[PDB]
């Protein structure tokens, strides 16, 4: 009756959320930002397409600009052709089983490894080149590419390591156990310009758990991209197991989605990205020899709505932040305020006042900046026509801000809007950029208008509820359940935290795949399990047939 | 402290043990008797949407596939506009059920499981023995333990998954709140298991969501069964709707609606990837992205190598590729066989093959198993049984008969295929027809990379041998040809909390029913940050 099959007893891991950093003057960690920096003035980094250990370069060269400076070309890149894609791929595949056949605990030792050198010496070469290429002040920078990428890679290795640990049960005469295993095929990551951090996960979740990975990281962020992949490498991540392969968004999803090897699409960007890619692999779906497993995280239209009873400091604060750090260019930023009546004088007058101490500005030379330029021309000119919107609109009227200069940088002062109309189409539709909408509404009507918080976008991904009493709090987390996937109450809809607060909603804002918990691991793995008995089986007859 | 959360508990479960059926047994009495009350019944069984007992014009009849002249059941299909209605009033009810407490929902289920384990046992064995064809212990094994199963554990996994939060670091709590989809969840269920049914209408309910289920025609009567017993269990009106349709109807519908979270799906690959495209068609209008979650089928293998033990061989090969009729997604119909140990395997095969009895399984419980489920099945089943007969690398060892007069009968039939290519060792019959490739011994790692590439399938496969680096080697090589991978047993017979069900390639989305992460698909978690302090300035002290 021995075992032929041998399971081996898996261990755990002990992580923690990697501390920020204050960068107080005269501390380490702030000399050795500024020196980052001084690094990268006046620098272009020639970025190739990386295809196993070969640097490659087509002829179709792109540029990243600094988004504050944009003069300055941070990095000349290059986008790869549908035959280097292909490679990419067929050299991934021959990577794949040796890969996938690792020990889980031998994977997670190469992220374990990278965020370890994220933690400290590589910190402020991510923190300057987000910084730089990006255009994040300091602690925007040390949010993402250093704490959050950090975090992503500890908490996923422990995840990933403790689930093998899950394991069904076995009754005589058999023993039972669950393989985790990759994806058979590759997967296609495609990473968004506005944290460095979501470009690691995008790409490092995956090949943690077992799978190759063609990751098309944002144009935007390309300097930043790229420091993270030679860290990874650096680590100990095999060639072919990630191939880096900036490319542009139409041609490289019509790559991939064309490829019978395809076996998933992990992806953070606009609804309507996400929509066609989806569409292509259902119109390409006779063609794969498994069904691709999608993931989205799309955006959202985020609202900070506030009671009568609400800490007005509070409300104030969490609000300028939310809106307006990193430019508002985040998913999870609050772009709609609601505030009744009675408040609205007091919050009103706080938020005007603080609204004019706020420095736009470049964040490398002067860090008293709450926010610099948003991230490229495109970017500015949509921002732009909301601001004309808002000054020709009868229904929407600018409180303060309003100006943009795009001569040196691409900048757009913080702005706050008045809409008369819960319905007005700046209350829908995403901006990203700093521009944040307010609605008055009378205090007796605060049920009626949070069933328009609920209904008015098509959106749900992050909002907050600013309250202090408890009945009203416990009616709003009801009628708002669906409103949000990320709901908080008295702190701001931005900063969520791996392993506090796993991020993501639906609606329109995505799959809800929950990076940041313990649950997202499991889109990249398809389990086996493995029966094996022990003694030999009986008559093919039930003793009941006599 | 506005939010307080009430502290969750454990759930403690086990196995359904499978009952013995000896002469005198209470479950043997009872059974004998259920089985009395169905003879000669025909049952009306509406649509029902809510607590509405709904009749169409479209009147359809479940057959007994072994006697088809015995209706045992009426019913109708939902229309257009009865499905429509059907999804508004589940839409109502919904906020109500996904607020209830995870702990008072899995009690629906928990009492239902206790029903089907004890005073309602003999019920559901018989409705899927008369109205599906299963034998006694098929129909045990299914509609009394694995939906029994599929109840209790998938409770357990509810209850116990929200317990499963946060790290809370002062001064803020966080909490995840595991909300059913938003909007509705559309459950197609196929005619070999009645426990299927359950599940892929049960689960999604368990996890908040509201369900149109679908059943399947030819397994009618044991589904309304399994429903009713949810609702006296206490599943409130509008949770699952009960609504049989003609699928090319019920997909064209569920997939044209605005609010379609989930589609919980098995059956075939083609109408798999229809309804998949359907959705993507559709995607502009639905308020959310919905989740398709399909199990499809397979191309089953044993692989025996020259070390195998040929009796226990014989006996799973018997049991996995006869039992039910084939009719399992589990099913071998693919044996390989090394030369040396051909002609004991063949002669053993052959021998105990012409002591298979097929028959009434409610009349006579020695049958081994029964008419396959109805027509349509026979006829293409008679297609492949045809094809072998005219193919000049296949020769019919043992029956090949079949006959519709009475009963869908298909005798058990063994094949040798010369080509380990053919179309009959690759395309997925559903009968009883076990198709035997045999190889030269000292071509066995040759043959290993055959079972591998064959097929377009990936959901069970065996390897019978006594040499532990051989069972090491095949293993590896045979990690993705299947998703429920056997040494020296059946490849059939999977059960809850031991090994959970699925695979890949062709066979669909692998989400692991019968473990502890497939609940994860019908759930979309939102987490709570509560701040239990004033915030500070917006400024940072770095910016100073």
């Amino acid at each position: 009756g021995s075992h032929m099959l041998r399971w081996k007893h898996t261990s755990s891991l002990k992580v923690a959320n990697e501390p920020i950093l204050a960068f107080s003057q005269g501390s380490p960690e702030r000399d050795a930002l500024q020196k980052a920096l001084k690094d990268l003035k006046g620098q272009t980094e020639a970025i190739p397409c990386v295809v196993g250990d070969e640097e490659v370069w087509t002829s179709d060269i792109q540029y990243q600009l600094s988004p504050f400076n944009h003069a300055h070309k941070v990095a000349k890149f290059c986008y790869a052709d549908k035959a280097l894609l292909n490679r990419a791929i067929d050299a991934a595949l021959a990577a794949r089983k040796e890969w996938d056949l690792k020990p889980m605990a031998d994977r997670a030792q190469v992220f374990l490894k990278a965020a370890d050198m994220l933690s400290g010496p590589r910190r402020a070469e991510v923190l300057a080149k987000t910084m730089v290429g990006q255009g994040k002040t300091v602690i925007q920078a040390e949010i993402d590419a250093a704490a959050e990428l950090i975090d992503f890679f500890r908490f996923n290795a422990k995840f990933a390591v403790e689930l093998e640990g899950e394991q069904p049960i076995s009754v005589p005469p058999s023993t039972n156990h669950t393989v985790y295993r990759g994806l058979e095929g590759f997967v296609a990551a495609i990473s968004p310009f506005n944290f460095t951090a979501i470009g690691g996960n995008l790409a490092g979740a995956p090949a943690l758990m077992g799978n190759v990975v063609l990751w098309k990281p944002s144009d935007t962020a390309m300097l930043a991209s790229y420091a993270v992949y030679r860290i990874l490498r650096e680590a100990g991540l095999p060639p072919n197991i990630i191939q880096f392969v900036p490319a542009d968004g139409p041609t490289f999803g019509d790559t991939v989605t064309s490829s019978e090897h395809l076996c998933g699409i992990n992806f953070t960007g606009s609804v309507p990205t996400f929509k066609h890619l989806w569409r292509q692999v259902a119109q390409n779906l006779d063609r794969f020899r498994t069904f691709p497993r999608l993931a989205g995280e799309c955006g959202g239209k985020n609202f900070h709505f506030v009671h009568s009873s609400a800490d007005v400091d509070s409300v104030v604060s969490g609000t300028l932040r939310s809106a307006f750090e990193y430019g508002g260019q985040k998913c999870s930023a609050c772009s709609r305020l609601y505030v009744p009546k009675s408040l609205w004088p007091q919050i009103k007058g706080r938020l005007l006042e603080e609204h004019s101490r706020i420095k736009v500005g470049d964040p490398a030379e002067d860090f008293g900046t709450f926010f610099s330029a948003v991230i490229d021309a495109k970017a500015f000119a949509r921002i732009k026509k909301w601001l004309e919107h808002a000054r020709s609109s009868p229904s929407l009227s600018i409180l303060a801000g309003g100006q943009c200069n795009e001569s040196v940088g691409y900048y757009v002062e913080p702005c706050i809007i008045e809409s008369k109309d819960p319905q007005e189409p700046i209350m829908k539709e995403e901006i990203f950029g700093p521009v944040l909408t307010v609605y008055v509404y009378p205090d007796d009507k605060y049920r009626e208008t949070l069933k328009l918080v609920d209904s008015t976008t098509s959106y749900g991904l992050t909002g907050a509820v600013f309250a202090q009493d408890k009945a009203i709090v416990q009616e709003a987390t009801r009628m708002l359940r669906n409103a949000a996937g990320n709901f908080y109450i008295n702190d701001k809809s931005t900063g969520s935290v791996v392993g506090q607060q796993p991020f993501g909603g639906a609606r329109a804002s995505g799959t809800n795949d929950k990076p940041g918990g313990p649950h997202y691991i499991l889109r990249w793995t398809s389990p086996q399990v493995i029966k094996e008995t022990h003694k030999p089986l009986g008559d093919w007859r039930y003793s009941y047939m006599q």
